[PDB]
């Protein structure tokens, strides 16, 4: 039998890209959504039209909270019900918006920022460990070194996300799961986002002046979970045309 | 007039050994403290008896909650309320134990692990600001994030963002003339629970002397990063670690 | 038509599985070698014998010298001359021997690791650009860089140096649709002289699998970078390691 | 007695900030120069007013070649002969300038900008050692890994320092020898420069929207070879207003 994918944030841009692309390979995939019902759907019936039974869809808010454990315990459960197995996990659901140190309270902001870029993998992570070519995959930041203004808790959510991308590999290889990450740079830009400040982001970009498309940073992603990385574990790939090699 | 700390978990060991070496250097003190009271009150006595009125202890509960920005807040206000300023913040307190992935919930886990060592200094951070020469914050890293001890995920995702944390907040609050800097201990005073036999282990790995580091030395490198000798220092973190990051498996 | 990759130190080991792997991918190879004429040859004739006209061999001394950029110059002449065009450049080989602090040269020693480890895949990554589709480079680097073997400080200088190679040439040649990446091995073959307990040592520690890489599995990761699942990947280090650098002391 | 330090180009700018400030610590100092003879002995001269017979120069040309480890060889034995010890050495002597990939000599260049930032420093740490509160300080960079366009063999140089500071920091531990580094990001710029190109650097820097003076750069080195920083090794500490924190 096929094997069986988790993504979260699965339903629009780069996570859709992730599971198009894994269902392609021939994985059967678990398409997390929070609010983008609709799309999820959307997506499995044309997956499942590709190959019947092969898509399922999955709701849940990512925020942390004292129910996001049991949440986080049935994304990985759906999977088990749908495929029998579960044999990757990519991470990619993520809230991200500016919380200036000097609307939302702050607690809401650390609940969201916090829970869904650090808390969600931690937990998710665990279901997937104790539930079980095993991977996990982890949707980074290769800015975080040169984070965006005002976005401390955005940032300190994906540095929580490479310590646990490192402290996961190192406590899961006994059990055969690798566990590593993807780090974009400039993917997709928000619809928000003006033309003018995309075309600043654009030309900064030493490869191309232009930014990633989706399905670029999908390729790394079924890179990581295929035989061909099957000794990298604790990495975590760039994808960002050399953006962050670049200097103020 | 005399500037003006606040050093969280200060009651004991690391936190006690700034607040003193920050007392030496002619700061007033706020000790913050938790559970350990004798030794907070015991503290502010000794500092008080050397200089009258330069001490005083600090009660808050640092793990997330909705109400864990109140509490920062009020830790901030209780440096003002004794001191009439706050020049320097030394985020300390944190909260160390093991969470293998495969009796408290897990829920409390990541309230503990992620509010001590990241959540409360981004809030303690913030209120700092806000309330605003020679302003900065020194956070407690670890020299070892990169390469964590087993099980230690939330412990060190924590740390992680402490060191996220360090570098957004030294970028957005260099404009206001606050730097924000790091300090990573490799190994320095081990658990009070912890066996002989297990410390001399991790003693053994140092390659600098083969000695854990003594509160001192770590106290000595926060008190470099908020002297006048650093005052172009921002966004760095001081690995005090005696070469133990360098030693490969 | 077929592209082209140049492998330095491809006779033997790890760059014996790249330049086979590209070979099946489909690209013409020069196959580099310093003393290894036997085995170079011999691999040609075996890429040669599965598709004709495919491989040539070329030999050059990687040690720093003032002609070693005529001989870099050279290497990628050879590709030139038998292929018709450059597409893909990876820089193997290396030498690699202990150099203490405290019957070679020291001026020798630093020829030899500085030149194979950095100095020749900067000659070469100069001379590749100026004789300019999919071009690439991949460096082979080293995962244990920030945790390096005792007194191995000039090879572990000239693989430092390589990483900052691989950042600047990325960020120069991204103009010119160059990419430039790195592939970082932990424990992958182990070296002929090593004694049997000492392989086993290392093998212990390797997190996935206690056991070291094989040539393939690095190769593996050259291909993909090389490939075009890699268009946006430039200036990137990925760590072929089984988690081995993630291992504290 | 008083303990003696080598500094290697110490005659201008940041390292004779860093002779200056080890003096006035109560440092006897070896000032080692190329080129620039009239500032090193003017220097000398300067620090012997203040205390008599505290203060020695030294000429060395720093590329590689085959007589570079007999110089620095020399190098540390003039603070021998001149002061009966050697308790400190900074590495500060750098060649800068831009190689591009695509009127010295190539192989000149790399003599010069890989000599003077890494090969000579190696040899300097090899010499000290040989010889014997002892540390050597490396003068790294805090941007080599957001390098300056066209500036790889000087990036290639400062990165092997990186790796020198830490391999000798390792090796060098059971002599009670710390070995640490300082990373400037932008401090003193060429005096030639003209100013509308100083403050395009200037304005870049979080931390004030200046330059670090050589004083700020040289208050470091102080802390690194004090009593204050005794477990302190294998750390490289920057000095750069929040610089290399700043995204493109
Ligand atoms: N795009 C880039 O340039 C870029 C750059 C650097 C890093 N990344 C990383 O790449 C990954 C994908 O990026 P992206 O731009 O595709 O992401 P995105 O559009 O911002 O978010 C992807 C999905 O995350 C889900 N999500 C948001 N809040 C949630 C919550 N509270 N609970 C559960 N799910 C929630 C949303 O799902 P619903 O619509 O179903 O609600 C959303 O569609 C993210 O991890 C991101 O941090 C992206
Ligand atoms: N010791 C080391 O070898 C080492 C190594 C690497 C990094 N570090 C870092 O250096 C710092 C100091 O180390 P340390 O060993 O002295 O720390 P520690 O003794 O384990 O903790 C310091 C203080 O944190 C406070 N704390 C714990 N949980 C709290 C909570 N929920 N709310 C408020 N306060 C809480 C405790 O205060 P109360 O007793 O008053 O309850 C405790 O005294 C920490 O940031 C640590 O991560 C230390
Ligand atoms: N193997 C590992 O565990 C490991 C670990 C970390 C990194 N790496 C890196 O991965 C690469 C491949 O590893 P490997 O073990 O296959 O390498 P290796 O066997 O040690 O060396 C590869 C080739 O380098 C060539 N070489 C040595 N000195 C030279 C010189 N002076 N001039 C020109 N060529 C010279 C030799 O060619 P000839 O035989 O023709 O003389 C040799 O076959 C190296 O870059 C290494 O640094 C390997
Ligand atoms: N200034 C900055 O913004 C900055 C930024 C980042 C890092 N740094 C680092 O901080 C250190 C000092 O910087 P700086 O601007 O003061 O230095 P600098 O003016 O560029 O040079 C320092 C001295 O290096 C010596 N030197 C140059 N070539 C030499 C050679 N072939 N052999 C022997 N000595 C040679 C020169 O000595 P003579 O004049 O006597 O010939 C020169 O005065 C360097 O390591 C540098 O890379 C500085
Ligand atoms: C720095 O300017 C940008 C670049 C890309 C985007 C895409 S939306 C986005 C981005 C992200 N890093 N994480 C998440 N979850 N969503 C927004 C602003
Ligand atoms: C690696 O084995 C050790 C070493 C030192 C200690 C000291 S207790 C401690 C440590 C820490 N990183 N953070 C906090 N908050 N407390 C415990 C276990
Ligand atoms: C001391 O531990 C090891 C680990 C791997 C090896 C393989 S031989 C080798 C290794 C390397 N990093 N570069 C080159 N060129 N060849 C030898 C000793
Ligand atoms: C921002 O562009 C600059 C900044 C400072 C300088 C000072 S000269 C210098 C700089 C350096 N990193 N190393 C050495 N040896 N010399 C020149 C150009």
């Amino acid at each position: 039998e096929a094997p069986a994918a988790v993504v979260t944030g699965a339903a629009k841009r780069i996570g859709r890209a992730i599971a198009v692309k894994l269902h392609q390979t021939g994985y059967r995939v678990v398409i997390h959504y929070h609010n983008s019902a609709e799309a999820a759907v959307s997506l499995a019936d044309e997956l499942n039209k590709e190959r019947s039974n092969t898509a399922v869809v999955c709701q849940a808010d990512l925020t942390n909270s004292n129910v996001l454990p049991a949440s986080c315990e049935e994304i990985i459960n759906s999977c088990f019900r749908a495929f029998g197995r579960c044999d990757v996990l990519v991470n990619n659901a993520s809230a991200f918006y500016p919380t200036p140190l000097v609307g939302k309270t702050v607690e809401t902001q650390v609940a969201e920022l916090i829970g869904t870029n650090a808390i969600a993998p931690f937990l998710l992570t665990m279901s997937f460990a104790q539930r079980q070519n095993l991977s996990i995959v982890n949707l980074c930041d290769a800015m975080v070194d040169q984070p965006c203004m005002a976005f401390s808790l955005y940032n300190m959510g994906k540095h929580a996300l490479v310590g646990l991308t490192q402290s996961a590999a190192l406590e899961l290889a006994p059990y055969g799961i690798r566990v590593n990450g993807v780090a974009p740079g400039v993917s997709l830009l928000p619809v928000a986002m003006g033309e003018e400040e995309k075309d600043k982001w654009r030309r900064k970009v030493p490869l191309g002046r232009r930014e990633a498309s989706a399905e670029q940073i999908a390729d790394a992603v079924i890179f990581l979970v295929s035989g061909s990385a099957q000794y990298i574990t604790g990495s975590i790939i760039k994808v960002d045309g050399g953006l962050s090699l670049v200097h103020a």
